[PDB]
């Protein structure tokens, strides 16, 4: 009952920051994490020997990938916690507890390949899963882990609340899902300026959710420039790495993912900027205001890889 994590004071302060890196020491990011519960949610929210137990299986099944890892399914887990805190009043207590579960589950047992490449492979999760592949197998590895001996942390919560839960973190991790973000903003964009949005409406709760997590799984592009930076290359090793595995299928692929195409890096992230993460920062700006911090870094970010391509880095 009594017992607080801490940080040492340069973490307590800065883990509140939209764009606090966790750092390289692997075993402290149990800790952040349980810290960020114990502050979002509460010492209660779940029975600490369980969280324990949950976080050290979800932990074992990330894998050994450059980008798609461990230390992912932290650092989201982290923006998603100063998205809450930094918008108190917005969230349910199920909504707290379940999003930061959704967040650190988001990528389980991911191999750092998208969903394009396993239906070219003939992936077997391609048959068992036609849409969103990856994403619907890493909500039911979250339910697998879940359903261990001495693992389920939602045990306390009623059985409608449990249905709720399970249901706010399946929404989450679909959502995850880029080629369902597109879709998911034009709709937020048009509900905010009209001006129809509810956040009494489930579905557009949903689709808000939705955009967070999006904001959260992108968070690379609102750190510091060095972060964004050494990250992009974790990024492109698993891009050139599927690249690779196309040209053995005998199918060249898109220049992203071709090693031979280094060179195009630069422009290929301002694309995507441009693209994703500066409409999805702006969309989340105009729904929940004191998220602007994730648009301004995003924006100084474009304006690093801008300088890149001058030649003046
Ligand atoms: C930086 N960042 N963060 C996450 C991702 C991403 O796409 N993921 C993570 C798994 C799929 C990227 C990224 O560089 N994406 C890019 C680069 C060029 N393109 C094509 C178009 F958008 F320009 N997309
Ligand atoms: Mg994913
Ligand atoms: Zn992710």
């Amino acid at each position: 009952g009594l017992m607080q994590f801490t940080l040492p004071v340069r973490l307590c302060k800065e883990i509140e920051l939209f764009h606090f890196d966790i750092g390289p020491f692997e075993n402290m990011w149990p800790g952040i994490f349980v810290y960020m519960v114990h502050r979002s949610c509460g010492t209660s929210c779940f029975e600490l020997e369980k969280l324990c137990r949950f976080i050290m299986s979800v932990k074992k099944n990330y894998r050994r990938v450059p980008y798609h890892n461990w230390k992912h399914a932290v650092t989201v887990a982290h923006c998603m916690y100063a998205i809450l805190q930094n918008n108190h009043t917005l969230f349910t207590d199920l909504e707290r507890k379940g999003l930061l579960i959704a967040c650190l589950c988001h990528d389980l047992d991911h191999r750092g390949f998208s969903n394009s490449y396993l239906q070219k492979f003939d992936h077997p999760l391609a048959a068992l899963y036609s849409t969103s592949t990856m994403e619907q197998h890493h909500f039911s590895q979250t339910v697998s882990i879940l359903q261990l001996e001495g693992h389920n942390i939602f045990s306390t919560l009623s059985s409608s609340e449990y249905e709720q839960v399970l249901e706010i973190i399946r929404k989450a991790i679909i959502a995850t899902d880029l080629a369902l973000y597109f879709g998911n903003r034009k709709q937020l964009e048009e509900m905010y300026q009209t001006g129809s949005l509810n956040l009494n409406n489930q579905s557009h709760r949903d689709r808000v959710i939705g955009l967070m997590m999006t904001a959260c799984d992108l968070c690379s592009v609102t750190k510091l420039w060095p972060v964004t930076k050494l990250t992009a290359n974790d990024i492109y090793a698993e891009f050139w790495a599927e690249g690779d595995e196309m040209k053995k299928l005998g199918i060249q692929p898109i220049p992203m993912m071709d090693r031979d195409k280094k060179d195009e890096v630069p422009q290929g992230q301002l694309g995507f900027y441009n693209a994703v993460a500066i409409p999805c920062y702006t969309t989340l700006t105009q729904i929940l205001p004191p998220t602007e911090p994730l648009l301004k870094a995003c924006r100084d970010n474009l304006s690093q890889w801008e300088k890149v391509i001058r030649g003046e880095e």
